[PDB]
């Protein structure tokens, strides 16, 4: 319960940073911890499945025809690059609404490279260009899909916010009461629940999707987990975007797990059941969810990626493509190495 | 002690931050504290002071007629503004020394205005644009004044920097061993010690600011230390730059103080003898030292701030030129405020 990530400059501590994760089985029983597994936490964009979730349960939103890369983009923080401004503009064509729909903001990109670009043209982004920009087209979808009109779609009292209020307490098997709820930096209203139920949520998205993949019969609901699973391991670029964590990530297991970043430092996990859960002793799909408590964005993904690697998943191979993540580089305005990141925690069963 | 610093986004906790800090007098005592006032601390840029002192007292450097705009240039973290860069290039020019001659790097600029003036320029940041630039100057004076060589200046077994180090030891009051190094983004050594100790220096600034401003007689060492101080307070846009918190912080107290940043999230502050510090228990100067455990730096003015105002040191109109600092902005890409930051931590005497 004192887990840390701590960095170093010549072996001398420079900052260090308390860990929070739980990874659980696919009904949410906690099989392992660091820290406070069930740590209240706002979940921001680690919440975005469960809001896709209500979207696609929404009476109508079939008629439109999203496909699997739109879905993967409800499910997005993107980078703003300009083939996510396309495919927010090609969704926006499906619903027959205009940017000026849109009740998110403009933000600089969540990508360096990009934020660049954008200052060298001076460019001023706009709602189109919102990392939360497919969640927004797919809660518009919806408000539209049951004619409940457009404006306000984004207001708690709105039907498609109750909708999404309702979908996430009951993918965390948590009453109302319980989960608690704020402002979105994208304006919408954020979920703030217990640690370990945001992994449940995606031991739920990764069961599904073994599920699908058996053959079984499955509820709508189900049906539709396993289908946002899949959107994002297929699209994962959609998810993030060049060089970003969650994409980098997906693409390297090939469909064998998703990842998604949340605000302030939280990421969560579903993995499909493989020989690397059952040798974590469950036979099932499994969840992972990490919250670093000062909010440190590098920091989480070094240890997430530390974490994927004592609890075995995937390959030494294949989680070497996250090697610039798993241990940042620490060199100095000259070339010379000054420091490192060092795992002083232990993941307790 | 659990002392930290809090974000909340609509009063849900979003992430904390552990404080340490310490407030000594002139030699040394602990008054006042925060965490652990003792913590092993890098202490980075905060020890510019300190260096500046070593380079003042290489004898022959004050043939080179360095003034005290450029003595504030070797205590900076500059923002690399046209006149930080400037300075720079004149001061090689006091020196007969080049570009080349410095052995820092640039970097993407401490301000992100500057930086965003060099994306639009594509200008690529040299030495003479490192935020240590005056303080690298300074090294090389000093190794041209001792007859060394200019070759390796930045090296620990050159002469500069054993005078450094003793010099760091000395002002702390340290053994050497109990001094640890390590090399610093700038390519220069850079100490290790406990956190009360970098406030010990501060107060130590103060303490012969006080004692020449009423005629004391002082040792060439108090005498140098005065100067510093001096120099800092009366050229604090060298010190870092518009609208930076250190330029900001010392304009608006206008003599009372100096005040500086080290990276990850340390400051230091020292702080003349006035109704303040009588009324906090001593009757000369205070020092002022803070580390954010977790290196975040809008948390690092949150909390300087609230201290200053814990402290009474100031008074509400001196100290509400850095309002934007203590309460800092929480608005979302559509103007609403969602949130705020909050200092559940207890001063303990
Ligand atoms: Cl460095
Ligand atoms: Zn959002
Ligand atoms: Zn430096």
């Amino acid at each position: 319960s004192e887990d840390f990530v701590v960095t170093d400059r010549g072996g001398i501590v420079e900052n260090s940073h308390r860990v929070h994760a739980a990874v659980v089985d696919a009904k949410g029983r906690l099989l392992y911890a660091l820290g406070n597994p069930t740590r209240m936490t706002l979940a921001a964009s680690a919440a975005k499945p469960a809001q896709a979730l209500a979207i696609l349960e929404t009476e109508g939103v079939a008629g439109y025809g999203f496909d699997d890369a739109d879905i993967a983009l409800m499910c997005a923080s993107h980078s703003s690059e300009d083939r996510h401004i396309a495919r927010t503009r090609a969704m926006l064509s499906k619903i027959k609404a205009e940017e000026a729909d849109l009740r998110c903001g403009g933000h600089p990109s969540l990508s360096e490279m990009v934020n660049r670009s954008w200052i060298k043209q001076d460019f001023i982004p706009t709602a189109v260009c919102s990392n939360c920009s497919g969640k927004h087209v797919g809660m518009l979808a919806g408000a539209r899909a049951i004619g409940a009109g457009t404006d306000g779609y984004h207001l708690p009292d709105h039907p498609m916010q109750g909708r999404v209020k309702r979908t996430v307490a009951e993918l965390c098997d948590l009453d109302a009461g319980d989960v608690e709820w704020g402002t979105d930096g994208c304006n919408l209203p954020t979920p703030a629940f217990p640690l370990d139920r945001l992994g449940r949520i995606y031991a739920k998205l990764a069961s599904a999707a073994d599920g699908s993949d058996a053959g079984e019969g499955q509820s709508t609901r189900c049906a539709a987990l396993a289908h946002i699973f899949r959107a994002m391991a297929r699209h994962p670029e959609m998810v993030a975007g060049e060089g970003r964590y969650c994409t980098m990530l997906m693409r390297a297991f090939d469909g064998a797990l998703v990842g998604k970043l949340g605000a302030d430092a939280s990421y969560a996990i579903g993995v499909r059941a493989s020989d690397a859960t059952r040798q974590l002793g469950t036979d099932g799909a499994l969840g992972i969810s990490v919250k670093i408590e000062d909010g440190n964005l590098e920091m989480l993904y070094a240890v997430v990626t530390e974490l994927l690697e004592r609890l075995g998943i995937g390959s030494p191979d294949v989680r070497s493509q996250l090697a610039s993540f798993h241990h940042p580089q620490r060199v100095n305005t000259m070339g010379v190495t000054t420091g490192g990141v060092s795992f002083p925690f232990k993941l307790r069963g």
